[PDB]
């Protein structure tokens, strides 16, 4: 009964493929179950999003106001409908990529980063920067999450997104008053409460970054501190392809995933 065969039994009853990657620490081995395996980013591209606009600019165009249209809302965008007519700065606009996983907000942040048509390479290049050579994006919301399985586009891997997310976090890719905006709102998300939280005690603190998609996707990216202070970052990514584009994700496999994750790391 290694891991390897848990994670194996939770793709056979929910009839889906997981990746999980929870990366190597001074004194615990990597977790990882097909975490080279691409899968869709999803809306979990929205954390290093958010980075990239933040490591390029001062704090004071976070204060930036960004109008747009309701033509621009062309993806479910909760925060960015309550603002059409006057508008968000930026960094309400990273306020509702992250919190509420707004698809218009990721829109207009990745048209701040790269100008139209340019959103999608200029955040590539900010994960290529960050030594990230895997991953890429390729389209906007809602077209990001709908390519086909197996479609490079639009992908990463457990591996690789863990690993960005933990030199965003944990490691030092941005200054400690950036960061610490990042670390925040990912630590007050509302979409990741049935996701890795739902895995983890709840002295746990806890900070995340959801994706859902066609095909059954459901991802999560998080990372977590022990009950004193132990960082651990966790990539729990799946899909359920054989039902189609409209199949159901289910987000009690991300939940089951994150508890097999936790009792390794909670256990001495
Ligand atoms: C972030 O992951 C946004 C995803 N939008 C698409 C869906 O959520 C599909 C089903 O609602």
């Amino acid at each position: 009964m290694d891991l390897a065969d848990r994670f194996a039994e939770l793709e056979r009853r929910y009839d889906a493929r997981l990746g999980v990657y929870v990366p190597a620490t001074g004194t615990t081995a990597a977790i990882e179950y097909r975490a080279d395996e691409r899968f869709a980013f999803c809306s979990t591209f929205k954390a290093p999003l958010v980075a990239a606009v933040l490591h390029q600019n001062p704090l004071t165009h976070l204060d930036k106001l960004i109008t747009y249209t309701s033509d621009d809302i062309r993806s479910i965008s909760p925060v960015a409908q309550q603002h059409v007519q006057t508008g968000m700065t930026i960094g309400q606009l990273c306020d509702a990529a992250i919190r509420y996983s707004d698809g218009t907000a990721a829109n207009l942040l990745l048209a701040d980063l790269g100008g139209p048509g340019g959103g999608t390479a200029a955040f590539t290049g900010y994960l290529r920067s960050l030594g990230d050579t895997v991953s890429r994006l390729d389209a906007e919301e809602p077209e990001l999450n709908r390519d086909p399985p197996g479609d490079e586009r639009d992908t990463t891997t457990p591996h690789a997104i863990a690993l960005v997310l933990q030199q965003l976090v944990l490691g030092n890719a941005l200054p400690p008053d950036k960061r610490a905006l990042l670390t925040d709102w990912m630590a007050r998300n509302t979409t990741g409460a049935k996701r890795i939280r739902a895995g983890f005690p709840a002295d746990w603190k806890v900070i995340d970054k959801t994706g859902t998609g066609d095909y059954g996707r459901a991802n999560d990216i998080a990372v977590v501190w022990s009950p004193t202070g132990v960082p651990y970052v966790v990539a729990v990514m799946s899909d359920r392809a054989g039902g189609g584009y409209d199949a159901e994700p289910r987000e009690a496999l991300l939940a089951e995933a994150a508890t097999c994750v936790a009792g390794v790391l909670a256990l001495e």
